[PDB]
């Protein structure tokens, strides 16, 4: 077994993320130091290990010809510990793993276990093509450039963290994605950890959040229900629903506003408002199949394909028919579960004018067609109206992005409740859809929106539309 070079992982713009670099590995025959007990001490002190417990290893392991001493010392480490010349102990060159970026990508990248194989993220997902294979000789691995921009990851990476600590929140995901090409252009969670130093490590900072965090996502999947409105063909952007009082009884069930100074909405209205009643009674009108069929088209609790470990599919209920207490409950988002990846995802099809591109973690060079999942006309209606819960007066002001056109939508999703804020920018021509998710912390996440898509407009030479 002569391990082959595992293949480099760079960003989008060859930035490393993932080394093998060549270390030393001694290991011993038991039978050939079985002669030479008088080395031993020696051998030990130089593996600074206990010349006991070294010699017991040896003594119980004395029928068989093969056991490790140490494993990846560095280039000139292992040769001092030839150069003793102690009689059953030779020299292996063998690849150790190393991530440049650390912390800053550590759920994305993942990484290897003891024998260079994916334990975690891109390091088990592209297994195959990073490995290569043994020697025969040895074949070396494929390089492998991610969707992720480390320069969009460490502003994602700067900010959450930032916005955890001023809302004394434990835990959050933000996830940003190019809508046009499907290419997951960040995705950082907190807690994070350092994969190159892994001993003692607390496994929620392990969890992958924006992949395998379900929770339903409330308010965040009113512009699918609202794009079911405007395509049953009974609703355009200027029709008026009446909301007062701000309740609605369903039989048993009374369904509340969080806002309840109006009485007639336009649908605009309804958005920059945030109105379950709003939402509720135009659902009744068209039925709830025309809403989980937005729903499932644009991929909430849907297999996302990116064949990444892990990750979490959420579930939307086909009830194939549903009473009013279940239709009201899907059109402003609770009744289904989804991921923050699955969400933005979503979002990218609105934003690119109702086409979802499929998600990549791989740099994309040949687009694949997209599908056309909402008609054109409805998704550039649903993206003015988005606009307009940013830049509208009542509006989500903290979430205006200085010298673009951002939309958007907050929510508040579910027991444990998480602060969420999903949009894309800029209005004119969106380039970039995003997600924020900060738990148990409406003006938490969004201001996170603003200064991370600020940030990727800028760094992505975006011209500013306003
Ligand atoms: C959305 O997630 N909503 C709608 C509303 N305003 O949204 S926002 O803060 O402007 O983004 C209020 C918050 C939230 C919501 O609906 N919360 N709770 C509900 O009313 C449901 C009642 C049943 C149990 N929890 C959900």
């Amino acid at each position: 077994a002569i391990p082959a070079h595992r293949g480099l992982i760079t960003d989008r713009n060859g930035e490393p993320l993932a080394v093998s670099t060549p270390v030393t590995t001694l290991w011993a025959n038991p039978k050939e130091l079985m002669t030479a007990k008088e080395r031993w001490p020696q051998l030990a002190a130089a593996l600074g290990q206990d010349t006991k417990l070294f010699a017991d290893r040896i003594e119980q392991n004395a029928e068989r010809e093969f056991i490790y001493l140490v494993r990846g010392l560095t280039p000139e480490q292992g040769e001092g510990v030839i150069a003793l010349k102690v009689p059953g102990v030779y020299s292996i060159e063998e690849f150790r793993r190393f991530y440049p970026a650390g912390e800053v990508v550590a759920h994305a990248v993942g990484f290897t276990d003891v024998d260079d194989r994916g334990r975690e993220g891109i390091e088990l997902a592209f297994d195959e093509w990073l490995a290569g294979v043994p020697g025969k000789n040895a074949k070396p691995g494929k390089t492998l450039a991610l969707s992720i921009d480390l320069r969009l990851q460490y502003l994602a990476h700067r900010e959450l963290r930032n916005a955890l600590l001023e809302n004394g929140a434990k835990a959050g995901s933000l996830v940003i994605m190019d809508v046009k090409t499907g290419e997951i252009l960040a995705m950082t969670n907190q807690p994070t950890y350092n994969p190159n130093n892994r001993r003692n490590l607390q496994p929620a900072a392990m969890r992958n959040r924006a992949m395998i965090d379900v929770f339903e996502p409330g308010s965040t999947v009113k512009p699918f229900s609202m794009s079911a409105a405007l395509a049953s063909g009974r609703w355009k952007p200027s029709d008026i629903v009446d909301v007062y009082p701000g309740t609605l009884q369903i039989g048993r069930y009374t369904i509340r506003d969080v806002s309840r100074n109006s009485r007639q909405l336009d649908l605009t209205g309804i958005l920059i408002k945030s109105s379950n009643v709003g939402i509720s009674k135009i659902a009744f009108d068209i039925g709830a199949e025309s809403i989980y069929s937005v729903m499932q088209q644009v991929g909430l609790g849907q297999d996302t394909g990116l064949g990444f470990p892990g990750e979490r599919v959420g579930n939307l209920p086909n009830h194939r028919k549903w009473p009013k207490a279940e239709t009201a409950t899907l059109a402003y988002g609770y009744g289904l579960s989804v991921t923050a990846i699955q969400l933005a995802h979503a979002y990218a099809a609105l934003a690119n004018d109702g086409k979802s591109v499929p998600l990549s973690m791989t740099r994309v060079d040949r687009v694949p067609d997209g599908v056309q999942v909402i008609s054109p006309e409805v998704a550039s209606t649903v993206q003015g109206m988005l606009q307009q819960v940013v830049e509208a007066q009542g509006g989500v002001f903290r979430a205006q992005v200085p010298g673009y056109h951002a939309a958007g939508k907050s929510g508040t999703a579910r027991n444990a409740y998480r602060s969420l804020f999903a949009g894309f920018a800029p209005a004119t021509d969106p380039r970039i859809a995003m997600v924020v998710v900060i738990d148990e912390p409406g003006l938490v996440s969004a201001p996170v929106f603003s200064k991370v898509m600020a940030g990727a407009l800028r760094l992505m030479n975006v011209p500013p539309d306003n």
